[PDB]
């Protein structure tokens, strides 16, 4: 749908930080064709623009039916502040679904000044020439301001599911909705088609949402980690912990060898999650130390990526 200007907001750096300057990673020829294809509809829907040669920033795209995903860390980590509370019930409840709300953005004008910040490039094959440049005219995902901005609508459009619902709890995080409820399984999934159908009619399209169910599963508010590790061979364990004797959480995963599989697809299931646990739980998102070599994990962890987010991780 169209945007409405008066929706725009005024957005800037945090005082004294410039842009990002992160450059494209070469992608296959098939991820590019890709790119190309999503990126000239949404040229030609208005959500974003070719640019010119002064512009001089950027942020890494690539390709995961293909999806753009775009690595904001760098952005987001240069975006100012804005000036939710986590229920210790979710987790309790008998079924959460997570539901993607990110299609509200593209309804939604980007502060024009704030525009040249989200460049970005298509790039050519194996970088030799140069690549394809765009920036967004929306609010983008994966972007730390645009849950924020949002959040006022998002309030407006999701009143009437919670007055009439107080038994369904609805927390937000980022880009999600957790929906959780102790209705019976075929009761609360009537309850999330009746919450996509209400959100559809405000333009809110939405994936089919994934399912927890965490009542089948001392923390301080104020970092977390999550450590990954071999455990000899065939099966991977994990800490959860913010001081490093106490660890809150602890468990493990199959390290299964095969055509299909590896240790870098592995560990982006385990670090997907462990990430959607850790949310429910405490409403955190952890940094994670990963068992594996820089370059290996930056080699290939966007080969099998499927979350619209990306957390921070070290490595040995
Ligand atoms: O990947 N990059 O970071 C990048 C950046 C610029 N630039 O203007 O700041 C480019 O012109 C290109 N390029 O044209 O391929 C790539
Ligand atoms: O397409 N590209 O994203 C691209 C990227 C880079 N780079 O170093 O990141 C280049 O140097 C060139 N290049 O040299 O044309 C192209
Ligand atoms: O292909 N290129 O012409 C090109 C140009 C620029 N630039 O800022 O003018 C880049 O930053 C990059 N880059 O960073 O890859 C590539």
């Amino acid at each position: 749908g169209p945007i409405s200007p008066i929706e725009t907001v005024p957005v800037k750096l945090k005082p004294g930080m410039d842009g990002p300057k992160v450059k494209q990673w070469p992608l296959t020829e098939e991820k590019i064709k890709a790119l190309v294809e999503i990126c000239t509809e949404m040229e030609k829907e208005g959500k974003i623009s070719k640019i010119g040669p002064e512009n001089p920033y950027n942020t890494p795209v690539f390709a995961i039916k293909w999806r753009k995903l775009v690595d904001f860390r760098e952005l987001n980590k240069r975006t100012q502040d804005f000036w939710i509370p986590h229920p210790a019930g979710l987790k309790k409840k008998k079924s959460v679904t997570v539901l993607d709300v990110g299609d509200a953005y593209f309804s939604v004008p980007l502060d024009e000044d704030f525009r040249k910040y989200t460049a970005f490039t298509i790039p050519s094959i194996n970088n030799e020439t140069p690549g394809i440049r765009y920036q967004y005219n929306v609010l983008p995902q994966g972007w730390k301001g645009s849950p924020a901005i949002f959040q006022s609508s998002m309030t407006k459009i999701l009143e009437p599911f919670k007055k009439q619902n107080p038994d369904i709890v609805i927390y937000q995080y980022m880009d999600d909705l957790y929906v959780g409820s102790d209705l019976e399984i075929g009761q609360h999934r009537t309850k999330i088609s009746e919450l996509r159908q209400h959100l559809l009619r405000w333009g809110l399209t939405t994936p089919d949402g994934y399912e927890l169910h965490p009542d089948k599963w001392g923390y301080d508010p104020s970092d977390l980690i999550a450590e990954i590790q071999k455990q000899g061979q065939g099966q991977w364990t994990y800490q959860i912990y913010q001081e490093p004797s106490k660890n809150l959480k602890t468990g493990k995963y199959a390290r299964m060898r095969g055509a299909h599989t590896n240790d870098v697809k592995q560990l982006t299931e385990a670090v997907q999650k462990i990430t959607t646990e850790s949310i429910v739980i405490w409403g955190k998102t952890p940094k994670f130390k990963l068992p594996i070599q820089k370059e290996t994990w930056e080699t290939w962890w966007t080969e099998y990526w499927q979350a619209t987010w990306i957390p921070e991780w070290e490595f040995v």
